[PDB]
């Protein structure tokens, strides 16, 4: 690592994702290779979330990636301002297709016809389907590894209910899981909220969301989305059942949708990354402890030193710690120290010849850099403890960081001043789409958009407070954003 | 329930089975099919087993782009263009034509190997063992069929690069053996391992291994999985080179394999084990192995009946049998019988008032239809003993079905005779591409070569000639009509 995250952020991010062997660049703009080090993180997220949504009775499936032209255009499913982001297959070989086919940017236009056919009575609900898949969006904003990629991996759930009550409970549940992904797995604090009228999904009833902060940018980022669609989509797609006991009334399903993507890993990179490279939260690190042999001596002695490392590897596996023994002959220990530091492994387990005679080892934590001499017998207890402290340390630093950088303002005067200090701001807001668009352009004279209306703002709106606009309806979190 | 019959309809029987089982929903784009939870859960199981195994072998999972640049794809003939008509091209986002069209991966060699070349600059950097689970698109000319031949499908592709051929060649047979395990131990489908002849082998490789399975009801064979040794055909094309360890200034090319397996597995499972009552699931991959259905309908009475069903339910989870109690009130047991039968749940656990007071139940195995009266105390033991018998019973019958339909012929006269009986046949083959063409057209509904069996039925008697007549036989070759 040569750039420094506080001075050039773009270079520092580029250098940490590549030198950590997370990302390889591709020759299609906005597309990046996910090497095993980064993909393992995604798998951890995947393993957690998936387990959690199965408890809620969701089931995993897979729907076509191809969207016919008439299907995607059939309903008012998305505003006509998304259409330029849609990538069209137009020929196979050099043989032009009779009609062009779209690559899935989201799956409503492909599963909601299937839901319509599956729902023929109250018995057919609820429908709870989820797919892990790739998604393409020909983004016009600046593409960045894992923040905004023209192809990305994600999970979308689409659900269909007989009553609004059940729909509403799942929206908040799913949002809580996303918040758990970010806070307990990646050690990133987030702010739950509801999107404004401007920033909501146009075709739903209301959009909930988690927002994350990246101090080094001063910018927020949407970490996940959970819509309640009401019946706006069931009416479009005719997802209807007819209650026998309520003759003469159609029952349109109440629907939700929700998504989360590999953008998570980018956030983790920019929140916990330091000027020595990646910093993995133990919760998601595929290697929690790397064992490195030091001090190279007889051949039998050398084999004995390797034996001790692999003994440590076996003890640690037995207590469900993910451990790698870097026993490679071809690199020096110093080289391995730097290598696994760039990769961001939580703990390096250092063991030399005079330590195995001494019945001790060295632990170095990636976050603090503090060295520790630990008795050999107390390895499981001490290394488990240290992993739990790194996670709580990483979440604490970022929590204390988010507290610091998110403050309340009631004047656009202060709001403009605080915003330019690289902070995000909860202001009294009139909700109007115009007032939001005035704030956005005035904050450039890099404008400020709305992030979320917090479910639990910092400060309660004093009755009859006016918007910074119209009276204020709710405190709204505003800021510059990714 | 199931209206078509596998022995006469077949085509419609297959449509009726995959849909009424809730595996497949049809899509409006030709050769594209929705995987519903029931189908997907099978593929889930295969992923779980195979992913565990390749990890034991030191392979790592990753995810490479779906888009392939035109230069990277046409860079080097990593296929003959010949495969060209199968490639779907994106030419525009929204209304706006891209400067250069980009392809949707039909395989990932041209996307991954430029990365390998940059990652290899020394002896140390090998081996590379990467694998991705992903979707792939091929505009198939043949008639599309659910999971057999789809325009889009799901697979894993394992690409690996080695310093030496000894390591590479060892892996190819390991992966192939794994692939055979997916088919024979998970899906109870017997396969024959073998290598492809010159004609049917992958042009981009040195040799191709494969497992072939037989679908009797069809009279055709199907290829279940592919493991190539790429030799050094790709490393030369993408300049994946490492410095010779002994000799200054000299580089060596890497030895590569690639290998893949798709959702087609699920279709073959359906064609082999499916019957005229619908799907039949091997317990190994059956997400619901036993369904508990209550029979015989005061409210005091159902009070106790359900209680004993959920009782049966906790006991079976306690031995990690995957069990589902269908206690739904809105459905008659008869509907539920037919419902889980069509899905092919290995065992039906029936509980009525008659036998709850009897302290016993009935188990109905989906394979044989065999109903067994079971004492309640022996529920953990007996139902797992049944589960395992079901699995080996499915494989025994599918094995002996394959026994019946794969036979030896030494004359093109007999070869044509047995092939038109709806069978596949190992014949002495000279291996030349021209002979393979003539074998195809003379049987023409032509017969293609399937593999050269690693362990053929009979040893070539010394000096035996091919079935053509001009050239001597080099190897027995499994021939047949194929998908
Ligand atoms: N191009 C992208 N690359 C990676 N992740 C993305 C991308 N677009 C969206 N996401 C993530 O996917 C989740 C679901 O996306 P959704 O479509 O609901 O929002 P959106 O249109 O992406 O929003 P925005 O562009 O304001 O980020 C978002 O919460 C976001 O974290
Ligand atoms: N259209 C398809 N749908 C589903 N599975 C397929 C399809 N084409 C190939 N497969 C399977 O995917 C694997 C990938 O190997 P490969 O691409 O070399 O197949 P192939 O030689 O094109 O197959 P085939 O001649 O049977 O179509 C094969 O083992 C095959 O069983
Ligand atoms: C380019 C584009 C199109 Br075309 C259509 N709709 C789009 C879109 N970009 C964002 N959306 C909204 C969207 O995807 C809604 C939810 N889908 C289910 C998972 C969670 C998502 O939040
Ligand atoms: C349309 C097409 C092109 Br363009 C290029 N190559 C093709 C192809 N159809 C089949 N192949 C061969 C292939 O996929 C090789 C291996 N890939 C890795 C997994 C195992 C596979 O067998
Ligand atoms: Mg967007
Ligand atoms: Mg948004
Ligand atoms: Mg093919
Ligand atoms: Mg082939
Ligand atoms: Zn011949």
């Amino acid at each position: 690592l040569e750039a420094k995250k506080e001075e050039n952020l773009a270079d520092w991010y580029s250098q940490v994702i590549t030198k950590s062997e997370m990302i390889e660049y591709h020759d299609i703009s906005g597309c990046y290779i996910l090497r095993p080090w980064a993909y393992a993180i995604w798998e951890a997220i995947k393993d957690f979330f998936d387990a959690e949504i199965k408890k809620l009775g969701v089931e995993n499936c897979y729907f076509p990636m191809f969207v016919s032209q008439s299907a995607l255009e059939k309903e008012k499913t998305h505003v006509a301002d998304f259409a330029p982001e849609v990538a069209w297959v137009t020929r196979s070989g050099k043989t032009e297709l009779a009609e062009p086919i779209a690559i899935r940017p989201t799956s409503e236009t492909v599963m909601y016809p299937a839901y319509a056919k599956w729902v023929q009575s109250h018995r057919d609900l609820p429908i709870k389907l989820n797919q892990w898949c790739n998604v393409v969006r020909w983004e016009f904003k600046h593409p960045q590894p894992f923040l905004r990629t023209r192809e990305f991996l994600w999970q979308e759930g689409h659900s269909a209910f007989a009553t609004m009550e059940e729909a509403a409970e799942e929206v908040l549940q799913i949002l809580d899981l996303y918040a758990q992904v970010y806070e307990e797995l990646l050690a990133i604090p987030v702010v739950k909220g509801r999107k404004t009228e401007k920033e909501k999904f146009a075709g739903g009833d209301y959009t909930t969301t988690i927002e994350a902060f990246i101090s080094a940018s001063g910018r927020a980022i949407q970490g996940g989305t959970s819509h309640h669609l009401g019946q706006n989509f069931s009416k479009m797609f005719e997802i209807v059942f007819e209650d026998p006991k309520i003759p003469g009334e159609k029952q349109f399903a109440y629907q939700n949708s929700w998504g989360l993507t590999t953008r998570t890993i980018g956030v983790m990179t920019m929140v916990h990354g330091d000027n020595m490279g990646l910093v993995l939260p133990p919760r998601v690190a595929c290697v929690q402890v790397v064992i490195i042999p030091c001090g190279i001596l007889s051949e039998e002695d050398k084999e004995a030193l390797i034996a001790k490392c692999n003994d440590y590897r076996r003890r640690l596996l037995s207590v469900n710690i993910r451990v790698r023994a870097d026993l490679r002959d071809n690199y020096s220990p110093g080289w391995k120290f730097n290598h696994w530091e760039l990769k961001g492994v939580p703990i390096r387990l250092e063991v030399g010849p005079r330590d195995m005679k001494s019945c001790q080892f060295v632990a170095v934590r990636r976050d603090t850099g503090e060295k520790l001499t630990v008795a050999e017998n107390e390895a499981e207890t001490k290394l488990q403890a240290i992993l739990e402290d790194i996670q709580v340390t990483l979440f604490t630093r970022a929590s204390e960081d988010l507290k610091t950088h998110m403050v309340v303002a009631n004047t656009m005067e202060d709001f403009q001043k605080i915003l330019d200090s690289g902070k995000i701001v909860q202001i009294p807001f009139c909700g109007e789409i115009d007032c939001e668009d005035w704030i956005k352009k005035t904050t450039a004279r890099m404008g400020a958009k709305s992030l979320c209306i917090p479910f639990k703002p910092l400060c309660e709106l004093q009755p009859g407070a006016k918007c910074v606009c119209n009276p204020a309806k709710y405190y709204t979190l505003f800021g510059r954003s990714y």
